[PDB]
């Protein structure tokens, strides 16, 4: 048993939510959140933006010192970093950018992280700004994913879409 409320289950393992992951964040406190990161952790928009302002730029400014010493992610990777006000951990996982010419393949790699956590709060990896088709997104985390997943997805619209379309 768990704190996530008002889940939709999906599988055995999987389930979504029309939320804002930032409000989610702070109401659960989730051992881990996952962040929609770039290779670069710069959180400029998107969830990666509206994660960081909500730690004060903190996530920013610990990242940036991530980088200094680490050098960038990979496309398909990520690394796990303090999750701050939001949560214990958080998970920064770099989905491929359609809008950067990245090889959708490689969404697959992305989602395979999540396995290494028993429970996350996640969003689905190269939606929104990333550019890739939100509905394939869902079908790769559900084919992937094995440990328990709990999907925020920001746009009432599309939540209902992801949910009357699954298969
Ligand atoms: O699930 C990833 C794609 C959705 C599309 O709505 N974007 C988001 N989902 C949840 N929380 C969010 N906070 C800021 C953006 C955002
Ligand atoms: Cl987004």
């Amino acid at each position: 048993v768990n704190s996530f409320s008002g889940y939709l289950k999906l599988t055995d393992n999987v389930y979504i939510k029309n939320a804002d992951i930032v409000e989610e964040a702070k109401k659960v406190k989730p051992t881990v959140v996952v962040n929609a990161a770039n290779v670069y952790l710069k959180h400029g928009g998107g969830v990666a933006g509206a994660l960081n302002k909500a730690t004060n730029n903190a996530m920013q400014v610990e990242s940036d010192d991530y980088i200094a010493t680490n050098g960038p992610l990979k496309v398909g990777g990520s690394c796990v970093l303090s999750g701050h006000n939001l949560a214990k951990h958080c998970l920064h996982v770099v989905g491929p950018n359609v809008n950067k010419g990245e090889d959708i393949q490689l969404l697959k790699s992305a989602y395979e992280n999540f396995n290494q956590h028993e429970v996350l709060l996640a969003p689905l990896l190269s939606a929104g700004i990333f550019g890739a088709d939100p509905i394939h997104s869902l079908r790769v985390c559900v084919d992937t994913v094995r440990t328990n997943v709990y999907l925020a997805v920001f746009d009432k619209n599309l939540y209902d879409k992801l949910v009357s379309s699954f298969l």
